[PDB]
């Protein structure tokens, strides 16, 4: 009934992938209890840094990537949810279920990646464990892993970036191409598709 209808919580930033130095590593910035609390209130006072955030809902955890002032992630992770911020929940500025794509204004303090114009096919996928995985581009929205690995290692990395050799954003990781549990390839949202949405 109407009196007892629940509201879905916000997406919450719970960590980041540190790419600022010579070593990539994951950092947690909020534990599970604080994530649950922040999800209900939508008020996140933590300072945000970097380009790739680790994000969570009550039931899922995945990634989100800032490109040209927009924090982007996958619809199959975030749905239509708001994101927690220091002033309360922030409504999505982009929602496109057909591309599995959502976006919010980039959090204050984040840093954005620049959309790639290199036209290069030698890419790098960044995972939630701060693995940097070489990927050869194979089409507009597909790339092959130079070294395949079980889908377990990629789970939780949707919304993460594929980067070019110079560190520009080439796309957003969406899905794994899996055969008997091995990821030989990945599907991603090309940055051009983000640039159109903008
Ligand atoms: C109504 O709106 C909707 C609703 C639901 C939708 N569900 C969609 O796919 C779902 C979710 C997605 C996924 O697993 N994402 C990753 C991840 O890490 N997720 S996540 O962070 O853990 C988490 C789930 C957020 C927490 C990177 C993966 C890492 C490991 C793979 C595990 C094994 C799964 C293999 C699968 N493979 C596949 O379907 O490949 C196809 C597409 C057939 C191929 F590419 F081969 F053609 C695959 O990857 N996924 C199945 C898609 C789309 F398919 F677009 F993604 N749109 C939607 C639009
Ligand atoms: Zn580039």
């Amino acid at each position: 009934h109407m009196a007892s209808m629940k509201k879905k919580g916000s997406v919450v930033i719970v960590g980041r992938i540190n790419l600022s130095g010579d070593t990539a590593y994951a950092q947690q910035t909020r534990g599970e209890e604080g994530c649950q609390e922040t999800s209900q209130t939508g008020r996140d006072k933590n300072q945000v840094e970097g380009e790739v955030q680790i994000v969570s809902t009550a039931t899922q955890t995945f990634l989100a990537t800032s490109i040209n002032g927009v924090l982007w992630t996958v619809y199959h992770g975030a749905g239509t949810r708001t994101i927690a911020s220091p002033k309360g929940p922030v409504t999505q500025m982009y929602t496109n279920v057909d591309k599995d794509l959502v976006g919010w204004q980039a959090p204050q303090g984040s840093r954005s990646l620049t959309p790639c114009t290199c036209g290069s096919s030698d890419l790098y996928l960044v995972t939630r464990h701060a693995d940097v995985i070489p990927v050869r581009r194979r089409g507009d929205s597909r790339g092959s892993l130079l070294s395949p690995r079980p889908i377990s290692y990629l789970k939780g990395s949707s919304g993460g970036p594929l980067l070019c050799p110079a560190g520009h954003a080439v796309g957003i990781f969406r899905a794994a191409v899996s055969t008997r549990g091995v990821a030989k390839a990945v599907a991603f949202i090309p940055v051009e598709s983000l640039e159109t949405t903008m």
